């Protein structure tokens, strides 16, 4: 369980952590309770996993789409803020960590996408996404390329399905319409085949992910990336002469970036969580806090008012803002984790031509809108399945084909096992995945009555 008279805190690898840690000092020097922070892989995946036990972390760091999900199933304690420190904070922050009536999470930073470029290789960066592949094919004959940016993240390609009309869920009196989505309409398609284009004429390449774009432009090989204000600390260090500005339109339109805020949330099951409320409220939600979390990696613009305004005039900040304000407030409801992963499949399956951008969006939204049994609990199954190989010989022939029954096998862990069986699946269809549902219940009914029980529960 959770050590009590300590701070265990997560936050994600690309974020001050290091930052974070000097708070967590202060503290200590201040209180005696020592502070832990860690940033464990697939940090927005093992947080519910290991919390629906009832352990983990005090107190979770991520965007704030994820919250919902997790308030939900009950694993967030409710935030109670004064009047005066609720004051401290801009409402429209406040307003991204409500959820069903009630505060969830403190909302620490608010982040956008922005177009960065090398101004050295690229001294006016481009207006629009159509005149890339020509600007490409210039920077290629020096010995240089475009532009790279995280693939295998559908954050970073969002901006772009979004531009000619994509949407995640519509948004109406008040409330999203979980039956209302915009994975596979004509904007979001024109976008993906823009995209898949630049990869089919080599502009760009499908296995491209955070690592290498990154390397890429830190060391002046690309011309440009699109990444947020976490990454210009290592872009800084590498002393590339860079600016940060607003994204390419598509079709005349702005590209238009998911706004996300950086939310800090508190373990329904932490014993501690009058700590972590000193610890949050009193020691990192102020100027010096703030100032040594954004010195290791920038925040964007804070959700803290009197350090916001001594920051504002930083010419990124404002690039980060006009990018964030063409772009859409994520949603919170608990739809988003499965919304997300069958995006993420779709924008890889088309990059990579295991579908046509038409299919692999069409089967994107089927299954974000009919939420299946199996999508909707992907991560708690990933986590608790066991008998693998029995799953996978009841699946054999009816839905799995030999070469997918050998893929999902050769995986090291039940856990990577299950996550491959599941990803090969995400394009299937209701049928198919009925089946994946059959075999499963039929291999661990335990769990899987567990799994209806608790959805019932909260
Ligand atoms: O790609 C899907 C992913 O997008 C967002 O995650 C961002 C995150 O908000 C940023 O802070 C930064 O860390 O990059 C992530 C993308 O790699 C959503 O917040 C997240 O839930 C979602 O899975």
């Amino acid at each position: 369980k959770i050590e009590e008279g300590k701070l265990v805190i997560w936050i994600n690898g690309d974020k001050g952590y290091n930052g974070l840690a000097e708070v967590g000092k202060k503290f200590e020097k201040d209180t005696g309770i020592k502070v832990t922070v860690e940033h464990p892989d697939k940090l927005e995946e093992k947080f519910p996993q290991v919390a629906a036990t009832g352990d983990g972390p005090d107190i979770i760091f991520w965007a704030h789409d994820r919250f919902g999900g997790y308030a939900q199933s009950g694993l967030l304690a409710e935030i109670t803020p004064a009047a005066a420190f609720q004051d401290k904070l801009y409402p429209f922050t406040w307003d991204a960590v409500r959820y069903n009536g009630k505060l969830i999470a403190y909302p620490i930073a608010v982040e956008a996408l922005s177009l960065i470029y090398n101004k050295d290789l690229l001294p006016n960066p481009p207006k629009t996404w159509e005149e890339i592949p020509a600007l490409d094919k210039e920077l290629k004959a020096k010995g240089k390329s475009a532009l790279m940016f995280n693939l295998q993240e559908p954050y970073f390609t969002w901006p772009l399905i979004a531009a000619d009309g994509g949407y995640a869920f519509k948004y109406a009196a008040g409330k999203y319409d979980i039956k209302d989505v915009g994975v596979d309409n004509a904007g979001a398609k024109a976008g993906l085949t823009f995209l898949v284009d630049l990869i089919k004429n080599k502009h760009m390449n499908a296995d491209t992910d955070y690592s290498i774009a990154e390397a890429a432009f830190n060391k002046g090989e690309t011309a440009m990336t699109i990444n947020g204000p976490w990454a210009w600390s290592n872009i800084d260090t590498s002393a590339v002469n860079y600016g940060v500005t607003v994204l390419p339109t598509f079709k005349g339109q702005p590209s238009k970036p998911f706004v996300g805020v950086l939310s800090a949330g508190i373990n329904a099951a932490s014993p501690n969580k009058e700590l972590a409320k000193e610890f949050l409220e009193n020691y990192l939600l102020t100027d010096e806090g703030l100032e040594a979390v954004n010195k290791d990696k920038p925040l964007g613009a804070v959700a803290l008012k009197s350090y916001e305004e001594e920051l504002a005039k930083d010419p990124r900040i404002a690039a980060t803002m006009e990018n964030a304000q063409k772009g859409e407030i994520m949603p919170n409801i608990p739809q988003m984790s499965a919304f997300w992963y069958a995006v993420r499949t779709a924008v890889i399956n088309a990059a990579s031509g295991r579908q046509t951008v038409d299919a692999a969006l069409a089967a994107a939204q089927t299954n974000a809108v009919d939420l299946h049994f199996v999508d909707q609990y992907r991560e708690q199954l990933i986590a608790r399945v066991t008998s693998v190989e029995v799953v996978l010989d009841k699946l054999h022939g009816q839905v799995l084909s030999q070469e997918q029954y050998e893929r999902v096998l050769a995986e090291n862990t039940r856990p990577s096992q299950m996550r491959k069986l599941f990803s090969l699946s995400q394009s299937w269809d209701r049928k198919c995945k009925d089946g994946l549902y059959q075999a499963l219940k039929e291999t661990h009914p335990h769990l899987i009555m567990e799994l209806w029980e608790k959805a019932a529960a909260l």
